[PDB]
């Protein structure tokens, strides 16, 4: 029973990040409660700094490096990202006063790149040729003597994410289950370690697009089974597969994985928009879709109080489904 | 000096409705503060039951006007107003165990008729004659022994709306001004009465589309001056002109009216969506638009803490600008 993080790592992460992240509210909806047949509690990480929960893990993995003086601090951080991870890493870098660089091609949206240097990180353009971006990033690191930061599930990132569960437990002490969207698995793994240490009777459920169901298949097969090919889904925040760092935790401490169709993600996201007035991105609708899915009916009526993590609000408004 | 509601009406409204309405939170945005150059406080009535503040006035209208015996309670409610008022009134009627009727023009959109049925009101049809409408209304009123509940001119409705300001004063103790979207003027009138009673040093500003600028024009001219023609604006919640009951209060107790273009409303609404992740309807973006407008730069630098009323979140997600 060895995992990359412990409960202690999550408590330390809490102390490390508390002054720089929002302790986000839990909101409720009577009408959503009646549709689900459960008492629903929405943990509002869409209100978090940068528009998603990411900042938690990213700040803990950047701030928890300085030994004391200005000798073991990163000279610079370099990334490709562009999405929610990019926004998180960059903001974390600004807070710590670390020069930050983002390598992007002419494919990312205007709103996203405006919100990527919205935290003052130098934008370097590489020609849209995939492997062309690797050489430019290596050149930045050469000049700065800094570090490359790619989308990660390092211990410090998982522990930072676990802090969501610490707040949920204080905000809804009678919670019977947490429902968490799953991509690389960092969020659900951190929550799982936290929840199962403090209150082992509370359920931890993963929510996953069926078009990107590596986590579901992994649990089924009993071994790490990453996506065959880059999945196509509106839930763009959960496209990456679970990894070596999150698999053991997901295998043992996540009670079940609930898959949801593209239509179910769309309906659920629209439902939150219309009844709760919360501008969640479709990835954050996955959790509600899981709670409303046919398969979730197998879950006990005793599991009445359910916390859904609304993981982000970074919607690309220039694009629409319905 | 003497108006259709008093401060006492507002306090009674609070007692009337407090067990059944949300005390909605005040949210802040540091990036919005930097854009505006002032400290902004967003009263989140979009989180209110039915998706707008109007539940406050609608419910107070039912619970207020009562001959105080077991034999003396409204037996039904009626309105010509569909949209936010119709939805709020129906919801309040259900709370009270009472039927609600919306007088609907027979040529109204299919989708609006379905939405009215969906939230539990009986539709009664009329001609768009503005003479047969009140004819059908008064016919229902007599049939049902019910009361007509106007969206903005009814005293009990105005009083209910003012309870917003009670919460704002408790939630933002150092508030310097409230910025309130104005349509019929029920909300701004109720808020003005409340603010000018409890802390008159606090400014009350009305925010209005220039495409529907009757409140601005009325204040300028010094008399009630309705919109000449139906307003053409994305702020669908504030198309109504101010009326006989709201004008006197606005005249004396509203400090100024700030007008905003359609592009300013659209941009400020998008700003709230993108920066705050709050799905406000464009009508609710009117207040922020006012704060960001060039004319608002004339407002004294002392007026630093500004509460903007995010009045509603009932946006039709089938059409984007
Ligand atoms: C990154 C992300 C996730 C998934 O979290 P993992 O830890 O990667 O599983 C879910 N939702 C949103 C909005 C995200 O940005
Ligand atoms: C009706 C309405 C208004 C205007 O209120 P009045 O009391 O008519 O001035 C503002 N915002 C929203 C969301 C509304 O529904
Ligand atoms: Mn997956
Ligand atoms: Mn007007």
């Amino acid at each position: 029973a060895q995992y990359d993080i412990s409960f202690a790592d999550v408590e330390k992460a809490h102390l490390n990040i508390q002054d720089s992240v929002h302790l986000t509210p839990v909101l409720t909806s009577s009408i959503l409660n009646q549709i689900a047949g459960r008492n629903l509690f929405f943990k509002c990480e869409l209100f978090q700094k940068t528009g998603s929960f990411k900042i938690r893990g990213a700040l803990n993995a950047i701030r928890g490096l300085i030994p004391d003086t200005l000798e073991g601090k990163p000279k610079a951080v370099v990334t490709h990202s562009s999405g929610n991870h990019g926004q998180a890493l960059t903001y974390a870098a600004k807070l710590e006063g670390i020069p930050a660089y983002i390598v992007v091609p002419q494919t990312a949206p205007n709103c996203k790149k405006l919100a990527i240097q919205a935290y003052g990180a130098s934008i370097v353009y590489s020609e849209p040729s995939d492997e062309s971006r690797e050489n430019v990033a290596q050149r930045i690191i050469q000049e700065t003597e800094g570090i490359l930061v790619h989308p990660n599930q390092e211990p410090a990132v998982i522990a930072g994410q676990g802090t969501i569960a610490l707040e949920v437990l204080n905000q809804v002490p009678l919670v019977d289950a947490l429902v968490v969207p799953v991509g690389g698995g960092g969020m659900v793994a951190g929550i799982a370690i936290t929840i199962k240490t403090l209150k082992p009777s509370v359920k931890v459920y993963a929510a996953e697009p069926s078009n990107a169901d590596d986590c579901y298949q992994s649990k089924l097969k009993g071994e790490l089974t990453p996506n065959l090919h880059p999945p196509e889904t509106i839930a763009d925040g959960v496209k990456s597969s679970i990894g070596l760092n999150t698999w053991p935790i997901i295998r043992d401490l996540v009670d079940d994985v609930f898959t949801v169709t593209e239509d179910e993600i769309k309906y659920a996201t629209q439902l939150v928009w219309e009844r709760m007035k919360l501008l969640i991105e479709p990835t954050a609708g996955v959790g509600l879709a899981a709670v409303l899915s046919q398969h979730f009916q197998t879950v006990s009526p005793e599991v009445k109080n359910i916390c859904i993590v609304l993981s982000g609000g970074n919607v690309d408004l220039t694009s629409l489904s319905w």
